[PDB]
């Protein structure tokens, strides 16, 4: 009967979970080391232990069958079982899932081994995106270098990979089907657990969209008065390649020609940061340091140790797009980042240290309960501490910031600055998971594939290409998560409800008051907050215990995603730019691109 098989269920899942648990280390392991150090080799091992894994996942899948387990009592129970029966990949025959494998691998080693010629020096071949292609695209202001180096990057990591990337939708598709989903779509959506998601998605993205047309609008206009109308139109997509990102997802490295009081100060602490000798290990120290002072997770020891936080100097390939890993046992966690010492790079070192933060807080759990409430949750510790850090507030704490006058006009700099990162790439986001959705889904013909792409990237962002692109290119795999196969939608959602959580901690901080002039959103601090810090405890010690809406409550009391706090932080902001761009006759809006013949 089922009294006497949900207590044998309880045992058998506490010991699956710990099996688990030490399998998937394995794994991790294998992964760590092929990230590492890219090799024939290394992919062999890497590839070999994930089919074995999978095959176990067949049988586990197989043996929750024998249990009666949506006749239970206990939801927690139930909900262990149903993480169990979701096989994802692992569900495609042997055969299939090791072409997977090798097809994923392929995609993701051509990316992070990508080598372009310098504009200047044919001769000289070395230059990859991280660090020297990205810090070409960052800083020069020469269109035509600018337009080079993005062509010869968007040929090599994104056409290149055309026929992997094919077969890897045709699996990816195959695998959902096993699932019973209908597509890959619906098996990323399925991390969500809410049949509207997309709906509650489009509704936040309708309501913030006003908001970035008027930045789109504005930025145009001062790019217009710097490279002139002979590069960029008053009416159409801004040419990608000027916006001081390889993909235009943020445009925060071209804020020195675009900020709207150019007289007053703009945070850029980078110089400073160099001045006074930080390290990346001392980033990373003060990483810890904020988490801490929070009363949060020390870093153990096992992170110092084996942690990668400086590109290697010897002759290796290696994936160095910035990464946070879990090895399911206690206290190994690990970072592998190509550190620089820069402003961006600090935000960068504080999101992957969200990520270790999640791990530790939630290593008590089950395996299957060891991850994010939502990958949108993952995605948003680390930034939530970024929104802090990046203040005016905290950076004249730490000494990185000098004689800065915090007047209207500063304030408005800052806010305009944060939303280049923040609001310029929602529609980014977007757009890279509804470009794969419609792939998944089969809404586009293979003929149509390429320029699917930029019509999207067009329709949403306002942006195109530095050149004329068609089907004979392939531009999506040159941004990591397309080669990486690693769903976007996260990000989005991040993106979202990094301002609802910011907004709670600041006001259980004391540093957030709508009735008090002296206490902004847009300058809160909440480093040393422990009030702050216990309701992400609250909230991070959960993992996927709960439905993600109880994790949500569980920190601020709410059940809801909404994009209420976004809004509000960036509302100065937005009445401040309405009335510039009214001013100064800003065109607003864009033509359909030219950029794409198909
Ligand atoms: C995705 O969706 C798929 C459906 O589109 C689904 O595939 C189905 O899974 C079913 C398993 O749940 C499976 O059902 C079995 O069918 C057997 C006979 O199938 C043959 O004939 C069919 C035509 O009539 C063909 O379509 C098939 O291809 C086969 O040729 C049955 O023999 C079998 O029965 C046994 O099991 C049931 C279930 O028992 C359950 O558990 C306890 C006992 O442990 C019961 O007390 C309880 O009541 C409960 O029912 C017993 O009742 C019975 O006595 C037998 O022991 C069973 O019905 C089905 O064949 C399969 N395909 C199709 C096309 O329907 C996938 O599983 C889904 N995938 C995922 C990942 O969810
Ligand atoms: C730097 C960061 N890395 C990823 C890594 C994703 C990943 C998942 C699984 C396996 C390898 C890499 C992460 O979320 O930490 C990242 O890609 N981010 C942060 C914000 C937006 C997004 C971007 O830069 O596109
Ligand atoms: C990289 O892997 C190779 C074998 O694939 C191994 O011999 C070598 O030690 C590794 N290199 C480094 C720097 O770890
Ligand atoms: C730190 O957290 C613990 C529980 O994790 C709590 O009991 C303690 O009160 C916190 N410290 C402070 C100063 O709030
Ligand atoms: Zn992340």
């Amino acid at each position: 009967a089922l009294v006497k098989e949900e207590i044998q269920a309880k045992e058998y899942l506490e010991n699956l979970n710990k099996e688990l648990a030490k399998r998937t280390n394995v794994e991790t392991e294998a992964a760590w080391a092929y990230g590492s150090n890219i090799t024939d080799e290394n992919e062999k091992k890497k590839n070999e232990i994930s089919a074995e894994l999978a095959k176990f996942m067949k049988e586990v899948a197989s043996d929750t069958t024998k249990f009666q387990w949506r006749s239970y009592q206990s939801e927690d129970l139930k909900r262990q079982f149903k993480a169990l029966t979701k096989l994802g990949y692992a569900a495609l025959p042997e055969d299939d899932y090791a072409e997977l494998l090798d097809t994923l691998s392929a995609m993701e080693s051509n990316f992070a081994k990508v080598k372009v010629c310098d504009y200047k020096d044919s001769t000289k071949c070395d230059l990859a995106l991280d660090p020297e292609i990205e810090e070409v695209i960052s800083k020069s202001r020469d269109h035509e270098e600018l337009a080079y180096y993005w062509r010869e990057f968007y040929d090599k990591a994104g056409t290149a990979v055309r026929s992997q990337f094919e077969r890897y939708v045709e699996l990816n598709t195959k695998a959902a089907k096993l699932n019973n989903f209908t597509s890959g779509a619906e098996a990323w959506l399925d991390e969500y657990e809410d049949d509207t998601f997309e709906q509650q998605l489009e509704d936040i993205f309708a309501d913030i969209r006003p908001l970035y047309q008027q930045i789109h609008g504005y930025v145009r206009f001062r790019l217009r008065k710097h490279y002139g109308d002979a590069v960029v139109s008053e009416t159409g997509p801004i040419p990608m390649h000027l916006l001081g990102n390889m993909w235009a997802q943020q445009w925060s490295e071209i804020a020195d020609i675009v900020s709207p009081f150019p007289e007053k100060p703009l945070v850029d602490v980078s110089a400073e940061m160099e001045k006074q000798g930080y390290t990346p290990l001392k980033m990373f120290q003060m990483g810890d340091d904020f988490f801490t002072s929070m009363n949060l997770t020390k870093l153990p020891q096992d992170f110092w140790d084996k942690s990668i936080i400086e590109k290697p100097t010897d002759g290796r390939d290696l994936v160095c797009h910035a990464s946070a890993w879990d090895f399911y046992l206690t206290d190994d966690v690990r970072i592998k980042q190509c550190t620089r010492v820069t402003q961006d790079q600090l935000f960068t070192v504080h999101h992957e240290l969200g990520h270790i933060q999640y791990f530790l807080q939630y290593q008590h759990q089950p395996f299957v309960y060891r991850t994010g409430a939502n990958p949108g949750f993952h995605e948003a510790v680390g930034d939530v501490l970024s929104l802090s850090v990046s203040t005016p507030k905290h950076l004249e704490k730490i000494g990185l910031l000098k004689d800065y006058v915090r007047d209207d006009e500063a304030r408005i700099n800052q806010l305009f600055l944060t939303a280049l990162d923040k609001i310029v790439f929602l529609p980014f986001a977007f757009t890279m998971d509804k470009y794969r959705w419609s792939l998944f889904r089969g809404e586009v013909d293979k003929a149509n594939w390429n320029c699917a792409f930029w019509k999207l990237r067009d329709e949403y962002s306002g942006i195109e290409p530095p050149v004329v692109r068609s089907e004979k290119d392939f531009d999506a795999p040159a941004k990591y998560h397309i080669s990486a196969d690693v769903e976007y939608l996260r990000y989005l959602v991040s993106f979202i409800i990094q301002f609802q959580f910011y907004k709670s901690a600041c006001i259980k901080a004391g540093q957030y008051d709508p009735d008090n002039v002296e206490l902004p959103l847009d300058n809160c601090d909440i480093y040393g907050s422990a009030a702050a810090g216990a309701a992400f405890h609250n909230m991070l010690s959960m993992g996927a215990s709960k439905p993600w809406p109880d994790a949500l409550e569980a920190f601020n009391g709410e059940r809801i995603m909404s994009g209420k706090a976004i809004a509000e932080y960036f509302e100065p902001l937005r009445v401040w730019l309405e009335a510039e761009n009214i001013k100064n006759n800003v065109h607003i809006g864009w033509t359909t691109s030219n950029k794409c013949v198909s």
